[PDB]
């Protein structure tokens, strides 16, 4: 791979700084929704809005992942809520927890209403995953449904699976929220698809229209990231792997908090590097 020296990763679509025309490891996708939900939820923890929060995961089948992230939050004594919807059946690894709700159903907008209803006045926090290769109408429709868990669940926070229609599929304009726009170290090579992360001040979403030339700006971004930075060897960073995506990971996981306490930050992140491939067995 090229060398190259750099102070910090891209850690948000925006920073991306160049495009390109357009032309591995076991269970990555795992580990992609891991490291995504544990930045988003530590951000989270951070502004002092987790605590006290109930995590509705739609779209969290299998989810074995899903079991990390409860054993850490749990473990460092916030106190957390987990209600998992999916039409399909979770990773059995999520049994036995008391403070996990496992419940099998594709959420429509009358599902919505109801979940709403028995957890209001709660805190909710919404991480949606859904997918149903896609078509454009199958995303639109996605983003339609993410549209309205937000219209109705009315979470102070969410993270939103978002990856921008191919410009040479493009059907109409459509509304996505406003959010940060997360890049996903450990993505699939060339998927352009990203995480919305929102956090609801005064609980008014506004909406912003996507249009084809976005489409194209994404494309032709994602492809320069995924062809050149993904592919570089990052030859300051202090790390056993010195390849992007782990100085895009470590990034990301000092962000996490500890009850351990550690003689450096590299080997903090060294721990929970360790700790996160060990459950997702990963060499
Ligand atoms: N309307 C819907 N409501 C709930 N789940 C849905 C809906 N449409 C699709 N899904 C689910 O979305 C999931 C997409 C998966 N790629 C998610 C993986 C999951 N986040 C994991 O951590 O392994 C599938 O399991 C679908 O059953």
């Amino acid at each position: 791979m090229d060398v190259v020296s750099l102070d910090k990763p891209f850690m948000y679509f925006e920073e991306i700084d160049n495009e390109l025309d357009y032309e591995k490891l076991p269970y990555q996708g795992q580990l992609k929704l891991l490291l995504g939900e544990l930045f988003f939820l530590s951000k989270l923890q951070r502004h002092g809005i987790l605590d006290g929060a109930t995590v509705v995961y739609i779209g969290s089948a299998p989810g074995t992942h899903i079991r990390y992230l409860r054993d850490h939050f749990y473990n460092l004594g916030v106190i957390i809520k987990w209600m998992l919807i999916d039409g399909r059946h979770h990773d059995p690894i999520l049994n036995g927890l008391r403070d996990v709700t496992l419940v099998t159903r594709f959420v429509d907008e009358e599902y919505l209403r109801s979940i709403k209803k028995q957890l209001h006045p709660s805190k909710i926090i919404l991480i949606s995953d859904v997918r149903s290769e896609p078509s454009t109408a199958d995303l639109l429709s996605n983003y339609a449904l993410q549209n309205v868990m937000i219209s109705i669940l009315n979470p102070v926070a969410s993270s939103l699976k978002w990856r921008c229609p191919f410009p040479d599929q493009w059907i109409k304009d459509f509304y996505i929220p406003h959010g940060n726009k997360m890049l996903q170290p450990f993505a699939p090579s060339y998927s352009a698809e990203m995480r919305l992360l929102s956090i609801y001040t005064g609980e008014n979403m506004r909406l912003t229209r996507v249009t084809k030339s976005d489409a194209v700006n994404y494309e032709k971004k994602m492809y320069y990231l995924n062809k050149i930075v993904r592919n570089k060897v990052v030859i300051n960073f202090d790390y056993p792997n010195q390849e992007y995506d782990y100085f895009h990971m470590y990034f990301m996981l000092r962000t996490v908090y500890c009850n351990k306490t550690f003689p450096t930050t590299k080997a903090k992140i060294l721990f929970l590097q360790q700790s996160i491939f060990r459950f997702l067995n990963i060499p």
